């Protein structure tokens, strides 16, 4: 049903591959080097605009491939870095919370949620990825996880909004992976970027509660988000 | 490139028809009996994208007369899949279907794009029971699902969306089942509203009340009823 000929797959430059499906298509394509590692049936069982969309697989020989929409703006973080305005930079945040509230209503987690793991099209939409989904990367992650529920996602969330609004910084970049894991736990949070208003900053700066039970969800991120936007 | 071969196409059955593209896939078939001028219409749904829109799959232009085909939606329009599955939902779901249609149209209110005609006979249900708007006839007098303002812009969407949840929460009721056409836009010009189902929350009907300010101004976005109804569902 899904099944792809490689026949019909012509391949076109490392970046995962630039490709062509049937000649006419724009794909992305990504080769297995990993073992019988059931993914994919949650990729094509899942379903989200904001979410990059799987267009196939190729199985029925060796090896391995998954196709996917070519998103020709590529990772979020090295598009921060490469003219932007502060609403553009909320509505990148909506669509990753947009994701993140789809996947959260279907019990999953991201668990490497970065601005280098978003992805950006054409049109300036940011997706995140629904393969590797889980149903240590160390300044993404909440004090509870440095010594897997929805809240650390959030944690997650939290630093990827410092990350747009920073147009892409090193977060806590004066410290080492250790210095950050402890200062996290003494209360040292991130500073609200330039670029940022109160209003901005109080949501990503609600994803770092010491306590996961006091993080919002998804859910109500997105509902502070939509707020902001007007 | 949206172009369908209506080789690939049968044509199964009415419901706009049921069929099977390229013998595989479900679709929904629609065939014009309006113009062959006014194709300009599907340029915005070619550009259009999002979950809660009624996919397009493509077009029978080349030759006449007209067809577009869409994604199949198993439970068809949601009027009749109200009332049909009358007792097998259950609140949460319900906010889930106001929630689906919100989503719709708040990325069509960041667009610019006005329904027309939002109301629970035009949506429609997939075979997961997911909401859908359609975004053909878009634009840039369904009496009960009109404003003060239209009875003598995005707000007016708002007021019918209030009706779509009193609708919902109704499971398919006649809005305003008491009352004539003429009857009911007096009584919108008098202030009064339609009441409080059984079903719906206060919270849930607070929402749905504040979609029907006299002032459209004092009206929420789409925006904020999805921030609303997002809030709720916690
Ligand atoms: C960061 C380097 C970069 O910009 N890479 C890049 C550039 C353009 C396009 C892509 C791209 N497009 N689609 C994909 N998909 C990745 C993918 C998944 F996330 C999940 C399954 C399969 C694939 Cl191919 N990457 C990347
Ligand atoms: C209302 C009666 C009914 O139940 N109709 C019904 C039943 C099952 C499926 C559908 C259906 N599926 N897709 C569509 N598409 C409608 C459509 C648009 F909204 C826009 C353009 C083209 C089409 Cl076909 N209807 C309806």
């Amino acid at each position: 049903s899904w099944e792809i000929d490689p026949k019909d797959l012509t391949f076109l430059k490392e970046l995962v591959k630039y490709g062509k499906w049937r000649g006419q298509y724009d794909v992305a394509i990504k080769m297995i080097k990993m073992s019988d590692e059931e993914e994919a049936k949650v990729m094509m069982n899942l379903s989200h605009e904001k979410l990059v969309q799987l267009y196939g697989v190729c199985t029925k020989q060796r090896p391995i491939f998954i196709i996917t929409e070519y998103m020709a703006n590529g990772c979020l973080l090295n598009y921060l870095r490469e003219r932007f305005q502060t609403q553009q930079l909320l509505e990148m945040c909506k669509d990753v919370c947009e994701a993140m509230e789809y996947l959260e209503s279907k019990q999953f987690l991201h668990r490497d949620l970065a601005a280098r793991n978003c992805l950006v099209n054409d049109q300036g939409v940011v997706k995140v990825s629904d393969f590797g989904l889980s149903r240590f990367p160390v300044r993404w992650s909440p004090p509870e996880v440095l010594m897997f529920s929805s809240k650390s996602d959030i944690w997650a969330f939290g630093v990827l909004m410092w990350e747009i609004y920073s147009l892409g910084k090193m977060p806590y970049e004066r410290f080492t992976n250790s210095e950050t894991a402890e200062h996290i736990a003494q209360g040292l949070r991130l500073y609200r970027p330039h670029l940022a208003s109160e209003k901005v900053y109080t949501i990503m700066y609600s994803c770092w509660h010491e306590k996961a039970d006091e993080r919002p969800t998804f859910k109500i991120l997105l509902s502070n988000i939509l707020d902001v936007m007007d």
